[PDB]
């Protein structure tokens, strides 16, 4: 082990915490499903099999740096919300959670010395200054909709074939 | 159109499926810690492949005018006693979910939902082939016993599952 059992700690709560954000986000699904909104379900979807692919390349940086994973207990999502709003509010607050812890392990790596995770980290900050902007944006776009049903097909539909 | 209590245990049978993929995956933690990549390799493809499963159930219990409900996945065993060990685990824990496949094909045949019993009896197949794989380890194991060398050719061999 050339981590620190500190550095890989919180890069092992990391990958359980978007484990979580995979169960989370395809619980939103199965309400989207659930309330007919097909293309927003679908995207959904995608966005747990891509923090699942996050979760996969935490999994392998932690066994090149040496280090073993070690899984944790995923607790039962929120199935329903208020609303196609009041989900896509969520998605929104998680992927600023996130983006917050995202920082704390960052800093604690540079704290750490940690040459190496830190570069590795570089690309997830990144990747989420996108992810929680898309967010913000879908939840800006369903606002000025304003109920009217005529555009939020367009959204669903259009979001729905996201690839 | 679905019953409630058809969906109830389609429901459940994907929550199960989806603690497989999750028991399966915390093995493939236990088995690269331990230092064997094909064993911890084919770990990560069947966890992969028990997510597929949970997925369609999910895209039936839609089909069918249901929803899915995602109840609370229980953390798994991280450590055993060696490779035979968990592919022990493996073979016992995919003997049980043989049997709850084969109480919802009663459930629903008595429903007489014939739309989800035809359905799961793919999977009653494709279940009574999944512990075959296992059940030839564990042999392909426990007449391995030692031999670390022909478990290395096993593990060689395991490693490049697809």
């Amino acid at each position: 082990m050339v981590i620190s059992e500190k550095v890989r700690k919180a890069l092992n709560d990391q990958l359980n915490r978007e484990i979580y954000s995979s169960y989370l986000y395809l619980s939103m699904a199965t309400y989207f499903d659930a309330e007919g909104f097909k293309g927003f379900a679908h995207w959904m979807k995608k966005q747990a099999q891509e923090e699942l692919t996050h979760a996969m390349k935490f999994y392998e940086y932690i066994y090149e740096r040496g280090g073993r994973v070690e899984l944790e207990a995923i607790e039962k999502p929120p199935s329903n919300w208020n609303g196609i709003k009041d989900a896509f509010e969520a998605a929104l607050k998680h992927e600023e959670f996130v983006t917050q812890s995202i920082y704390n392990i960052l800093e604690l790596a540079s704290l750490a010395l940690d040459h190496a995770t830190v570069s590795f980290l570089k690309w997830f900050v990144d990747e989420q200054v996108e992810e929680e902007d898309q967010v913000r944006e879908i939840l800006d776009l369903l606002e000025k909709a304003f109920g009217q049903m005529s555009v939020i097909f367009q959204l669903d539909r259009y979001l729905g074939q996201r690839e």
